[PDB]
């Protein structure tokens, strides 16, 4: 067939009742994660595709970056409560892996107010309860995959995304490839 299992994705042995329909993980010390944001847009080419009706969920991971990687994963919970995704991911991605100038919690906040956050609000929002559940959120979803690696992406927790196994030579096919093989999945 045009699409393989064990070609462009793979199927979970054990597959995960009421998972997001499509959930993508990521972190922010990922070299690779970085490359699928910053230079191919991997999650906005695959929203822009997404039928009608299906949401996309983006959640960080703990297993990169010892201390200051949870710092992140509690960070991007802020990101989510605040609804400030969109202002944070490129200066998060280049502070910890371009300039490298994110080594604490307090420079991860920096950037935050760099952006326009106001510190009340994200101090408030930091200490939070919503926020400890959405980081719980994020680790559960990642503990139901038994995630070990980013960048990953998983449709329905059936079906797991396999870029190795898209056999194109260009960066942009290989961003339309991944993005029509999300849309394959998610209407399968
Ligand atoms: C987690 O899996 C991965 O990260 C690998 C990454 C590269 C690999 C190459 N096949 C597709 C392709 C062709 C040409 C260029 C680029 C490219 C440009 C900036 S980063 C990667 C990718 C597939 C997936």
């Amino acid at each position: 067939a045009q699409y393989e299992d064990g070609k462009q994705y793979t199927t979970l042995e054990k597959p995960v009742a009421g998972a997001p329909q499509v959930l993508e993980f990521f972190s922010f010390f990922c070299p690779h994660c970085y490359q699928f944001e910053e230079v191919l847009h991997i999650s906005d080419n695959v929203k822009k595709k997404l039928p009608e009706g299906v949401k996309m969920t983006k959640y960080h991971v703990n297993f990169m970056g010892g201390d200051l990687g949870k710092d992140l994963t509690q960070a991007w919970a802020v990101a989510m409560a605040l609804g400030v995704e969109d202002k944070v991911t490129v200066p998060l991605f280049e502070g910890v892996q371009k300039t490298q100038t994110i080594r604490s919690a307090s420079d991860i906040r920096d950037v935050f107010i760099n952006a326009g956050i106001k510190g009340e609000e994200y101090d408030a929002a930091w200490n939070s309860f919503v926020v400890k559940s959405l980081v719980a959120q994020q680790e559960k979803a990642a503990a139901d995959v038994q995630l070990r690696g980013v960048p990953a992406m998983f449709v329905n927790g059936k079906y797991q995304l396999n870029p190795q196994g898209m056999d194109t030579s260009n960066m942009d096919v290989f961003v339309q490839q991944y993005a029509d093989t999300v849309k394959y999945l998610s209407e399968k």
